[PDB]
DNA sequence: GAATCATAAC
């Protein structure tokens, strides 16, 4: 197939979707995740092409931070009188191209949250902090991943809030009802 | 049988 129509640049696509779109700016652009994997789940991508975090250095410091202040601001806009927790950061290994910030509801009640891979992605340290992100690339002037980043994502459920070992997602899924 | 493991997608 194609380059630009290979499954990889999905995101190149959607951020331009006016029908996907809940927030724009001059820097940046806020969309639907398309396959959420909780109840509220965005993604803050800049206009401007950055292909991953690797390509991140601190020319693009202003810019992560404040896709992170859209993100909160999206969270107060879109789900303000929620109870619900958030997080915002970004998977270690990412397999769509663009940067992009992940800002998640913590209930992980969605259809599209199927199996330990997506589940580990968000739960494990494999979820970078937006935060960490921002302080490494101040510090240290770029982002670096240590190794093993693949093999948390085989690491047995375990639930965010109660630290339970779960033996399955539907059982995973009935367990976290209670944490609503 | 239900659910997960890994592989494949030309
Ligand atoms: N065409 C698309 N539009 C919007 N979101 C997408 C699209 N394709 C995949 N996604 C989401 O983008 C994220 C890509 O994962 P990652 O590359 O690991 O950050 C996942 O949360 C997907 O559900
Ligand atoms: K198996
Ligand atoms: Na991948
Ligand atoms: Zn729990």
């Amino acid at each position: 197939g194609s380059h630009m129509g290979h499954w990889s640049q999905g995101l190149k696509i959607s951020m331009q979707d006016p029908k996907m779109q809940v927030y724009k700016d001059e820097q940046v652009v806020v969309i639907k995740d398309k396959y959420p994997k909780a109840r509220y789940h965005w993604l803050v991508l800049p206009w401007t092409s950055i292909s991953s975090l690797k390509a991140v250095a601190r020319e693009h410091l202003e810019l992560l931070k404040h896709m992170h202040t859209v993100g909160e601001k999206v969270i107060v806009d879109f789900a303000g009188s929620s109870k619900l927790r958030f997080r915002l950061g970004y998977h270690a290994i990412p397999s769509m191209s663009h940067v992009h910030l992940h800002v998640i509801s913590q209930d992980f009640d969605s259809p599209c949250l199927k199996n330990k891979k997506h589940w580990n992605s968000f739960n494990t340290e494999y979820f970078l902090e937006s935060q960490a992100v921002i302080e490494m690339v101040q510090e240290a002037g770029r982002v670096t991943v240590r190794d093993g980043m693949p093999e948390l994502l085989k690491l047995p459920l375990r639930c965010h809030e109660c630290q339970q070992l779960l033996p399955s997602i539907p059982q995973l899924k009935e367990h976290l009802r209670k944490h609503w």
